[PDB]
Parts: C-alpha cells; structure tokens; sequence
C-alpha cells in the first residue's frame, strides 16, 4: 500500500488558491505546511491510528498536544482523517 511519508495538503478554508497541511518526513519529524497556530512536531503511525503532536499557540498560552486519529483512506494521492467525528481530506503535494 501507499506510504504515509510525504506533504499532505487541503484548500486554505475561505482563502481561495492557498493550501495548508503537513509534512511528515522519515524520522518521525513532522511539520506545518502554511499555518501559523498549529505548529506540528511529530506523527506516529501504528496500524489504521495515526499519532500527530505539535503545538497550539493561542489564547495567550502555547500547549503541546498530541492528537490520536484513524486513517480512512491512504493512497499515493490522498489521506483521509477521523480526528474525532471531524474528518480532514488531504492531497498529496507532488
């Protein structure tokens, strides 16, 4: 099946012509693509469970957070996300 190593992109809500997602490199690096709140860390992928951490800043504080998702779909060009009942399409960036 498709490996989940790449940059994962989605349309810039309200911004037409922008996108922002997260690339997750070998190593278990990850990283913001074009956002400036969520800062990513690290991703985790242990079966159909994917593991992202990073940080959030805003309200006047910085929190780290680790949030625990299912993959729905995972192909060369696509990765879909149940993250809570929210679900979070993204395109592979070529």
């Amino acid at each position: 099946g498709a490996s989940i190593v790449g940059s994962w992109v989605e349309p810039v809500p309200g911004l037409e012509g922008q996108v922002q997602g997260i690339k997750m490199e070998e190593g278990g690096v990850a990283s913001s693509v074009n956002m400036a709140t969520l800062v990513y860390e690290s991703w985790k992928q242990e079966g159909t469970k994917l593991i992202l951490t990073g940080k959030s800043i805003g309200n006047g504080q910085t929190i780290e957070f680790v949030d625990t998702m299912d993959i729905k779909r995972l192909t060369a060009d696509s990765l879909v996300l149940d993250n809570q009942g929210m679900e979070i399409r993204y395109a592979k960036q070529k």
